[PDB]
């Protein structure tokens, strides 16, 4: 029943292994093996015989983070609802109720480019897509995202593919525990002693609940939290169904990865072979070894080889200059498949992508929220679960409206003056009401209604 | 318990052979190998026979530290909020808030090009690039930043990776120490002689203590820096869960320079056997070599050998002229790998760009901004929590509301009038409205309330 | 589905062809009378006897 071992139970070792290859074939940094027995010592990394996935995730990393996170743009949009819109009003902001959402909108997604969230961010994605599995907790003290990858945690799925269970193992010193706790178990462990705090994670009707454990005993009071306000979130690359664990993207192409790694060890060799450089001496030619080792400065050296031919010693041709052409054009194949495959527009990405901007921003978007404003938490879900949020994407919707509109006024710029001028029986509002539904703008979003009109009718 | 042992405990001698060795395939100068007790000598560096690392490591640095230190505009702004809106204003600077905090950020974004900071700052950039590890401390009273390399202090961490104690060993001059110092322990040693002052930071009720003794014995008070304003700054470029120390970028291509210091070894053992001349003489051609060694005239030299042939003494072309093109072929690949790993914008770089844009410039920024403001320490120090910065990239936050206002007002400009004419329907207000809050810009932050509004019409 | 197991087929095919192109071995003739104890060292320039 202990964290220790159910993290042992949950724990998947191939998992594990098949990361830390996939690691050393793209970066080796980003998960090593087991260095935790090295007492913060700087392991030896085996790198691989090629760099270009080291370049390619870099370069992926970077344009999805861009993507999921744009710079200047905000990643979600509230829906407009009555429900948001009797909510936003009791949050201190003036102005009109969309200039309220935009402004609480816009602090809410500054947010990650705050303190280090950014940071935490990239990491995130190069886990994701080299190791398949990541997981961050979002501190609602100070506001930070802790970015742990599948070394340190455990997660264990139902037959859906729900959560069930979590469990994370973090290493840390002894002054972040409580002083009586320290005083009452861990009287031996000094200010910077080293130990395991277990936090576990478990569904009982249909909430989480949160409690943590040092030597099998726990600390503080287990509190809970609902599925949609739970500050760790477990991410997923490529999920299998039926698999506890997902599937990361150089996962795909290991097959050309590991191809790719042993024409660049052959090209290494090859040109080590070349690099070779030694000269043969023929006894049979006649030529002065002893003065011709000097020369130099273009001396006459004795030889009994026929005029015009070489004197018998010579630069050893090595047969290995050719082949290195092949192997570098075969490897530039492979490098333009990959960088092919590795976008080196949210279109060689499958459901992945498609995940990422689902999940992620949308507990992301909350969280951010109710960090800035606390009076959001109550009325967004503990109030009325019924506010929308648009993350990914499919935020930039009402831009397309907007362009929309200008549309239509374009066309009824174009139309309407022509039907006017041609004669009285057009009607003016007909036509331009045709024009918005051609187009389908809401009409009713711009356009006085016949309360008010009947109202300036009469007060004028 | 004295710092020399702390220090002797954290050092890690596999960490300083790493980064000699990353140093010595790169710019030789940035990392040596103890050097400290040669009196100041000239000591011959050992280059590499590869120059390519240098450039790659100059660019990269220069380029990066331009990036995180734009000119002219400031590295960082001040989210607005009330709590800042007040503090800011008790300083003596006259105009808006908003004026303020922008001269406020300015003033303090402009001190890093003030005293020797920009090259404090590139430095500290090389040394993460190379060796990965750097140490910066802001100098409160005078203003400058001094970095020190991993040979010079030590990082002890926790499983989570939270600085525990730093010690840092310098080497100083015997006047720099206080005259009742000099006169109790160091009485034997002149004004120009050399004293290791040690330098201790402990992490005691999360509060850092810094302090410092020579010869184990403490040398005056024992001032205390809470985690946020500590002037001394640890910098790592890749930290790996665990450990210590910090890795480089340089590691990340390792066996690329490997392979490049190789084939330039090669290539110039191949260049050496090319640049050697020597003639080859045949006894049985019956060249009249005493004749022939003057020639440089048009002398005629009697041979026996065929007409039209070589008369016996030629100039031995040997076989190394050729494997040259070839070498030179596969370094030039070489090459342009690296110098797309090195970025020969931010996307080639990992996470550790956005790691040093999170943590050493918000540190940066907080200490220029009380240096240059002495009542500004205690503004958000002592209260205001909810004083917040943004830095790096996240700082260009505001010209995105710019943006999204000018394309806002392009889209108002283009459709409002349209619908205007159309009809008397159309409401004006809320066609703005709507188009503010489709494109997401506060809208109530650039115009009237209603409160005042009325004030207007009462005033008419 | 005939062209997707064509293009696996050759690209089996490829990837062996790969394996055996990668492959570096150096073959030393006896007739030939290279100094191969010397020869094997080599790489700086040093002077190999051969009877070629």
């Amino acid at each position: 029943e202990s964290l220790e071992s159910l993290f042992t139970k949950d724990s998947d070792p191939t998992v594990l292994d098949a990361a830390e290859q996939f690691a050393q074939w793209t970066l080796p940094t980003v998960l090593t093996r087991d260095i935790s027995g090295m007492d913060g010592k700087r392991t030896s990394l085996h790198r691989d015989y090629q760099s270009t996935g080291a370049v390619l995730v870099n370069s992926a990393s970077t344009k999805v983070t861009n993507a999921l996170f744009p710079q200047g743009a905000p990643f979600f949009r509230f829906v407009d609802s009555p429900d948001m819109a009797a909510a936003v009003a009791e949050l201190g902001i003036n102005g009109t109720v969309q200039s309220q959402q935009s402004q609480i909108e816009l602090s809410a997604s500054s947010l990650v480019f705050s303190r280090d969230n950014y940071a935490a961010s990239l990491r995130a994605v190069k886990l994701l897509m080299v190791t398949g599995n990541a997981l961050e907790y979002f501190d609602e003290g100070t506001g930070r995202s802790h970015i742990y990858s599948v070394r340190e945690y455990t997660v264990r799925r139902d037959g859906s593919g729900n959560i069930l269970r979590v469990v994370l193992k973090e290493r840390i010193a002894a002054m972040d525990l409580p002083q009586e706790f320290r005083s009452a178990h861990l009287g031996q462990k000094d200010d910077y002693d080293d130990v395991t705090l277990y936090t576990g994670i478990c569904l009982e009707d249909n909430k989480f609940k949160i409690y943590q454990e040092v030597q099998q005993q726990q600390i503080g009071d287990a509190s809970t939290y609902p599925i949609d306000e739970c500050p760790y979130t477990v991410l997923v690359w490529n999920l299998v169904n039926g698999e506890h664990y997902g599937r990361g993207l150089v996962e795909d192409y290991a097959g050309d990865f590991a191809r790719l790694s042993v024409l660049s060890q052959a090209l290494t060799l090859y040109e080590v072979e070349a690099a070779r450089l030694y000269n043969a001496v023929s006894a049979g030619a006649g030529i002065d070894v002893d003065a011709a080792q000097a020369a130099e400065t273009g001396d006459y050296v004795q030889t009994s080889a026929a005029p015009g031919t070489n004197p018998g010693i010579w630069a050893v041709e090595n047969g290995s200059d050719r082949k290195i052409m092949s192997l570098q054009s075969e490897i530039s194949m492979i490098e333009q498949k990959l960088a092919r495959a590795f976008m080196y527009a949210q279109n060689s990405l499958g459901d992945a992508y498609s995940i990422l901007s689902d999940h992620w921003l949308r507990k992301r978007a909350y969280l951010y929220t109710v960090y800035q404003y606390p009076p959001m938490r109550a009325m967004f879900t503990l109030g009325a679960t019924t506010i929308q949020i648009l993350v990914g994407t499919a935020s930039l919707n009402k831009a397309a409206q907007a362009d929309r509109l200008l549309e239509a006024s374009q066309s009824i710029q174009l139309v309407l003056p022509v039907l006017q001028g041609a004669t009285k029986r057009t009607n003016p509002d007909a036509v331009v009401d045709f024009i918005l539904d051609a187009f389908g703008v809401v009409s009713s979003k711009l356009m006085y209604t016949e309360e008010q009109l009947k109202q300036i009718q009469d007060q004028q």
